[PDB]
């Protein structure tokens, strides 16, 4: 009931939203946005795909999404989550500006107001969770956030969860370890068709977390901090980006 709790406060925010922007004007803004670009195909790239998360302390998000872009991540995330990360429309237009990488807004989307909305502020990536949202809701909202061209980051939690997004048509599924679960995706991963994208969202400090997750079937991971902590956000980006292939062997 405490996720009831939260989820209200996003609903109200929303709503608050739409207050000022109708959804006509959303979707006009949506429409009008350049398409969006083709994620399912980032995600099928040789190599784990890194993405680097924007978060909150950050005075220029654009400029983290770019040294992001620079250390080769795959796609960057932005939080735009108000109420506890201090994120906002605002850090997606300013990171789609930025970098030519898809852009997945990470937020509590619950309504298609949002993913009309998210479409318009430049996302590629729209963040589902499915602890969050009843089948009937996840499913419309899977729908429609394709229905712009965009893919859903279809999170799980459990088994249960995991067969609720693939009946829901699923193409890309992440695991979240939070309600930690510590052995969630190794759970979890091997139940999903081949076709289907996996997505480690949890619990990658360092290359050798991001192996871990790849040599239990990972396509991607998530990370969010500390690249930010390093001091280094392109140089600890790049890292990971090459992970494994350090020490090089002789030359
Ligand atoms: O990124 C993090 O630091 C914590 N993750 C989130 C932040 C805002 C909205 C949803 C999530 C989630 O993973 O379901």
């Amino acid at each position: 009931t405490v996720l009831d709790s939260i989820l209200e406060g996003v609903r109200a925010d929303v709503a608050a939203r739409e207050a000022s922007v109708s959804l006509s004007e959303i979707k006009a803004a949506a429409a009008a946005a350049p398409p969006p670009l083709d994620v399912m195909a980032a995600l099928r790239e040789p190599g784990i795909g890194v993405i680097a998360e924007v978060k909150r302390t950050i005075a220029d998000p654009a400029k983290l999404a770019q040294a992001y872009q620079d250390g080769g991540a795959r796609i960057v995330s932005v939080v735009t989550e108000q109420r506890r990360f201090q994120g906002s429309l605002d850090d997606l237009d300013a990171v789609r500006a930025s970098v030519s990488i898809p852009v997945l807004r990470k937020d509590f989307v619950v309504q298609p107001y949002q993913i009309h909305e998210a479409r318009a502020h430049g996302a590629d990536m729209l963040l589902l969770i499915v602890a969050a949202l009843e089948q009937s809701v996840l499913v419309s909202m899977l729908d429609r956030t394709e229905s712009l061209g965009m893919t859903a980051l279809v999170e799980v939690h459990t088994e249960q969860e995991a067969d609720r997004a693939l009946k829901a048509g699923a193409k890309v599924i992440g695991v979240n370890a939070r309600d930690v679960d510590r052995d969630c995706f190794a759970r979890i991963a091997p139940g999903l068709p081949s076709s289907v994208i996996r997505i480690a969202e949890s619990g990658v400090r360092g290359t050798a977390d991001l192996l871990a997750y790849a040599g239990a079937g990972a396509d991607a991971v998530l990370v969010g901090e500390g690249l930010v902590t390093s001091g280094d956000p392109r140089a600890a980006v790049a890292d990971l980006v090459t992970a494994g292939t350090h020490p090089s062997c002789p030359k």
